[PDB]
């Protein structure tokens, strides 16, 4: 099993989402960042598995769930079985990363992706060990009812650049924003 990655877009306020789906209206590029990010595996003959929480699962339009070419797990612990068509069903982030060790999944799996909500990110973020954290900086303020968790600075070095990330300012629908990475080791 490979990198443990968070991924996110997030308004200046720290808003990534409002009324179970997000705060600003779509950004189909965006979108396509996010899908390429967590698809593309760096080894051959594997995929990369994406953890989310149950609210985030089914934010997802039907139509593009399970997320295509990777393996897809959800977090809850009211659900009895996986979602219809999703993978996966853990009930806490300790037991997916474990699942992702056993037999079943040892050598499939690439990359893990957590790719929200806020609890998710937040316990994510403050376990230590070596994680990056994705960011698109949406760069204006959205209305919203869930948050980004704070990134510790001391911790999370913005990187002044990173392969296959597009450094300058982005614009869809009149709304600019921007792409960053960030990394800890502790
Ligand atoms: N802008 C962005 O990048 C993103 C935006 N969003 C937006 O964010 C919102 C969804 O996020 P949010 O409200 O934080 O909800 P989550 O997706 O985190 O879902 C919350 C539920 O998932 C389960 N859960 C969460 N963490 C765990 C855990 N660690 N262990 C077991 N179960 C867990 C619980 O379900 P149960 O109660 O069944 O135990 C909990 O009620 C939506 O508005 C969505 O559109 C989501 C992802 C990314
Ligand atoms: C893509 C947003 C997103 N971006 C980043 N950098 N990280 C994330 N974790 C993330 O969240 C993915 C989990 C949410 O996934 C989606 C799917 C599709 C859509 C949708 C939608 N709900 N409605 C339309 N019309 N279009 C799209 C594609 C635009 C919104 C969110």
């Amino acid at each position: 099993v490979g990198s443990l990655n968070c991924i996110v877009a997030v308004s200046q306020n720290m808003g990534i989402g409002k009324n179970g789906d997000l705060p600003w209206p779509p950004l189909r590029n965006e979108f396509r960042y996010f899908q390429r990010m967590t698809t593309t595996s760096s080894v051959e003959g594997k995929q990369n598995l994406v953890i989310m929480g149950k609210k985030t699962w089914f934010s997802i339009p039907e139509k593009n769930r399970p997320l295509k070419g990777r393996i897809n797990l959800v977090l809850s612990r009211e659900l009895k079985e996986p979602p219809q068509g999703a993978h996966f069903l853990s009930r806490s982030l300790d037991d997916a990363l474990k699942l992702t060790e056993q037999p079943e999944l040892a050598n499939k799996v690439d990359m893990v992706w957590i790719v929200g909500g806020s609890s998710v990110y937040k316990e994510a973020m403050n376990h230590p060990g070596h994680l990056k954290l994705f960011v698109t900086r949406i760069m204006q303020d959205f209305e919203s009812d869930t948050f980004f968790p704070e990134i510790d600075l001391e911790k999370y070095k913005l990187l002044p650049e990173y392969p296959g990330v597009l450094s300058d300012v982005q614009e869809e629908k009149g709304i600019k924003y921007k792409f960053e990475v960030y990394e800890k080791n502790d």
